[PDB]
């Protein structure tokens, strides 16, 4: 349902878009999201959905107010309003300047010095669940690849065992994707229920995992608090459990449907760092945003203190005005323009982390199954929210033309 268009925002800029069922996602959730750069929309509109928002649909707008931290704060960064007013994460509940420190802290969990110490682990990961999965001509990738790859990279990080993924992974969803059983303060109550007493004993007994690392932290110079650290640890286990997951499927999804890619990677893997940006810009899958601080004219519109405003970082790279032709994969795209990471002061710590377990996994995957497809009839359904996914992804291949390595 519609919540009441407010007094200040105009009639003629409304377009009732739901972050969490647009209408087109039978098309996919990219091209549902890309109806809002159909030629008949403006550059900023208000939704009546979800509470009532405004949401930037060009990549212009959605750089300039992440950029611009004064007038939109990330201290209610999440739609529905309840969502964002209880979502404390740290750093990204936090705008510069008290913000930096945190980030500071966090680059020693997730920097790329730890991911270059992860490297042959998540090699080795990647390597061992493709084998297995080789002979067998067949596989559901969400739960068979998607899922337990780059979450029990974070597991092994974190130094938590992996039979708490389950749950942990259903909290993760309910922030991101709520299937309406829990809010999203009910969840996040949850992981900080699940966090306390290891954040309480790694600050007693220090380990080397990424928790007691941030646990037993300093801020500028300062200890951190045992609070500060469950609200940064939360937000790492988000990160962790939320992200590349969605990433792979979207990405092999397509190498399934489209041979002739696979063979560009198969036939040249020095592309494959290329291939990666490139899909990072067409199945870009992040939509969060800001609140205003205070009334603001933007882009010719009227914005008032603490509307919300959506500014979706998957829109950038998909805007035809920041990249030709931006539906088409084109690994040999000369400048990949996109904000699938985000922009501004809240870059995503975890993209060198993300980009090693994609670059990975295609590497890995193609060398051992180059074709497979999509299984015969296999509606493949989207899913959309703060992070966008794919329900399920089975895919086949006949065992004889794989190679074990
Ligand atoms: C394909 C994978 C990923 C995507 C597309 C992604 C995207 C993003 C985006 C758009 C933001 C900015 C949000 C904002 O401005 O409100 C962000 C921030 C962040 N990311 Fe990622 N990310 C991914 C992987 C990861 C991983 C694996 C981790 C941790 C293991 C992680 C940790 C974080 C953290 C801690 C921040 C907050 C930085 C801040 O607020 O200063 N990311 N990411
Ligand atoms: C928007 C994000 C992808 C970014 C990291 C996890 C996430 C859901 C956040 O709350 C910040
Ligand atoms: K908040």
């Amino acid at each position: 349902n519609l919540a009441p268009l407010p007094p200040h925002v105009p009639e003629h800029l409304v377009f009732d878009f739901d972050m969490y069922n647009p209408s087109n996602l039978s098309a996919g959730v990219q091209e549902a999201w890309a109806v809002l750069q159909e030629s008949n929309v403006p550059d900023l509109v208000w939704t009546r959905c979800n509470g009532g928002h405004w949401i930037a649909t060009r990549g212009q707008l959605i750089r300039e107010a992440y950029e611009d931290y004064r007038h939109f704060s990330s201290e209610c960064p999440f739609i529905p309003r309840e969502a964002g007013e209880a979502y404390d994460f740290i750093p990204t509940s936090m705008d510069p300047p008290e913000q930096r420190q945190f980030r500071a802290l966090a680059n020693q969990v997730v920097g790329m010095p730890v991911v270059d110490k992860l490297e042959n682990r998540i090699q080795e990961l990647a390597c061992s669940l493709i084998e297995s999965l080789r002979p067998q001509g067949q596989c559901n990738f969400t739960e068979d690849y998607a899922e337990p790859f780059p979450i029990r990279i974070f597991m092994l990080l974190a130094g938590l065992p992996e039979e708490d993924i389950p749950h942990l992974k259903y909290l993760t969803d309910q922030m991101t994707r709520p299937d309406g059983s829990m809010t999203f303060a009910e969840a996040k109550e949850a992981l900080y229920d699940y966090l306390i007493p290891i954040i309480e004993q790694r600050r007693q007994k220090p380990g080397t995992d990424a928790i007691s690392i941030v646990a037993n932290g300093q801020v500028n110079g300062r200890p951190i608090t045992s609070d500060e650290a469950k609200r940064m640890c939360g937000l790492l286990l988000v990160g962790g459990l939320d992200t590349v997951v969605n990433f792979l499927s979207f990405s092999m999804e397509f190498l399934a449907k489209s041979p002739e890619h696979r063979q560009e990677l198969i036939e040249r893997p020095e592309r494959i760092p290329a291939a990666c940006e490139e899909l990072l810009r067409r199945f870009s899958l992040v939509a969060d945003g800001r609140i205003l601080t205070s009334d603001y004219e933007f882009h010719g519109v009227q914005l008032k203190k603490g509307d919300q405003i959506l500014l979706p970082q998957m829109l950038s790279g998909l805007d035809e005005r920041e990249n030709a032709c931006p539906m088409h994969v084109d690994f040999s795209r000369q400048k990949v323009s996109h904000t699938t990471f985000g922009h501004g002061s809240h870059l995503c710590l975890g993209q060198h982390l993300a980009r090693r377990e994609i670059i990975v996994t295609l590497k890995e995957w193609l060398t051992r199954i180059p074709d497979f497809s999509i299984a015969p009839g296999a509606q493949i359904q989207h899913k959309s929210g703060i992070v966008s996914g794919v329900q399920a992804l089975p895919l086949v291949w006949d065992p004889a033309t794989t190679k074990a390595v």
